[PDB]
Parts: structure tokens; C-alpha cells; sequence
């Protein structure tokens, strides 16, 4: 899928996940959030596809986005250990992460 | 996965996403279907996986699989703008294709 | 994700798996159960990090976790075909092969 679309989705998930009192629907959301960070893995914010390979702009994005995949990693890892409430801490933690990497290439 | 578990999966999701009225049930569905065809993205139809890699009917299955995940992609984008309708739209078209590429190789 | 994460999302949706009777359910399960194994496959387990690329053991948890994968698809392929009950019962298969990699590297 395309940048906008798995960043929406993530937002969406994070809308389903605070919700939630079980870690059943915590866990599947943070893994659809997963899904949706590897489908866009290379995809291109509609800001800047005309950048090059190597440029510190495509770069910083690059890193961002694995910053992304790695907190809903640890959120997922959180999630799995029973923890329902210390995952949806670390989730709000990871809504501010996704807010400003949206915020940044969103328009 | 296997190319027919892949196929009736986004037959199945299919079958999901038309009874749908929110559009967080179609986007979950529609990730479904991105991430069935993700699984089976190397895997070869029972028809013919005794077929060279640069044989012109081996490329035709996988341009046409590829086709399958890039509509998808479409459909998801429109279920996270919020279109809970419209995506469903871009979902019988998407029917379409699916039973075209199915029934190429179903047997 | 990192293995213990994966692996105790393959034990909770054996969880879910078991209790479920619709094949809806069942399928949808299973291809998290996937889609868990897909995001973790490099991951390595807490007990052998520092262990050689070639090492016999690193070999072992590698074609380990391949073998998850490969009987996950093929309950996938049970559970599409519309048998929702012998898809339960290669759930169960399964659910031993999951435990014994668990417990082979679960501290
Ligand atoms: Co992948």
C-alpha cells in the first residue's frame, strides 16, 4: 500500500486500540500496525518521490519508518506478555511517534 | 501460503467486505487480502508450476498476480480516507479481477 | 516482531483457534498466525544471538522456524477450502510443533 493509506491505518488502529480492555484486540491491531508498516515499507510519502536514492531528506524518512516498525514491535512485545495497559501506554507513546512522522510528509 | 488458500481468502474477504457498513471491518478485510497476497506473492497456481521463470505464461500469472495486490492497494487507500462506500465499489471491481485471475488457473 | 513476541502470538490465536465455530474466525487467525511467522522470521531467540551464521544450531532454529510457517499454510489452505473442523484438528498438529519450539527457546 501507498504511505498515506498505511499511516492512516495506523492512526485508525491506535483510534481501535485505546478502546480496548482485552489484550486480544490490543494485539491484533498492533499486528495489523505491523502488516501495514511492512506492505509500505518502501513506500514514498507524496511529498518527495522526486528526491534521490541517497539524499539525507529520503534518508531521515527511511529511519523514521523504521523507528515506527520497531516501537509497534515493542508495543507488540508488550501486548503478547500479558500486559493489556502497559501496551496501550506504549501505545500512546507510539501515537505521538506516528503523529509527527505523519505530520511531517502528510499534505 | 499456497496460490488457491491465497485466492479464496480475498474470495472469502470479498464475501466480507460486501456485507460491510463501517469502514473499519473493510480496511481490517482489505489488509487481509493485501497480506494473503503478500504470503503467496512467489507461489505458483497447481496449473503449471512445471513452466519456465521467463516463460511468457509464467510472467502473465505474475503480472496479473501482481495487478491483484496493486488493486488492493487502491481499495485500501479509499477505506482509509474514510470512503467506507466507495471502497466497497473499488471492491466488486476488484471482484472482478479476482475471479478472472482465479479462474484462469483454478483447476 | 522478535521471536518471543511471535511465538506467544502463535500460542494466543491457537488459543482463539480452538474455540472458534466458523471457518471466518479460524482463517482469520491463521493468517495472523502467519503474518506473525512472516515478521518475525529473522528474529532470533533470547537463548542464541551470539551464535555463528553457519552454526548447526542456528541452522536448527532456522529450518524450525520455516517448518511453523509451512504447517501454518497448510492449515490455512484446511481452513480455506471450507473444512472449518479439520483445519481445528491440523490446529492441534500444529499447536504441538509451536510448543516445542517454544520450549526449546523460551527462556
Ligand atoms: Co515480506
Amino acid at each position: 500500500a501507498d504511505w498515506e493509506a498505511a499511516m492512516l491505518t495506523l492512526l485508525m488502529m491506535l483510534k481501535v486500540i485505546e478502546k480496548a480492555d482485552n489484550a486480544a484486540q490490543v494485539l491484533t491491531a498492533l499486528w495489523f500496525m505491523a502488516l501495514a508498516a511492512h506492505m509500505a515499507a518502501l513506500a514514498t510519502p507524496p511529498k518527495l518521490e522526486d528526491k534521490s536514492p541517497a539524499s539525507p531528506e529520503m534518508i531521515d524518512f527511511r529511519v523514521g519508518f523504521e523507528e515506527l516498525a520497531t516501537e509497534i514491535g515493542k508495543a507488540i512485545k508488550l501486548a503478547a506478555l500479558g500486559k493489556v495497559k502497559e501496551a496501550q501506554a506504549a501505545a500512546e507513546q507510539l501515537k505521538t511517534t506516528v503523529n509527527a512522522h505523519w505530520q511531517k510528509y502528510r499534505s
